[PDB]
């Protein structure tokens, strides 16, 4: 053990941090009058409708 | 392990942040008297109307 033959010192480190995420949203509010353009075999009604508003510059 | 033969140190990073959105709105308030210009086969009435106001400079 003389002459620092067995003296030793070591250190080590390892680090990892990952993360992730996502999100989506949508809202819609209004009222629209549509018209029936087809009646299906079970009585369900296909409906289509369009509202066009022009206010000033569009 | 002498002469720093195995000593090492590394670092790394990766980042990403995306986002997006949209929104639309419209309001309309008023009163208008229109005229029936057609009666459909089911009794529904096609209506058209126009109001013209001139105040000072337009």
């Amino acid at each position: 053990f003389g002459n620092s033959r067995a003296d030793m010192e070591a250190s080590g480190g390892n680090s990892f941090n990952g993360k992730g995420g996502a999100n989506a949203s949508n809202t819609f509010s209004g009222t629209l009058t549509v018209t029936v353009d087809q009646v299906l075999a079970n009585g369900n009604l296909h409906v289509v409708g369009e509202k066009q508003i022009a206010i000033n510059q569009g």
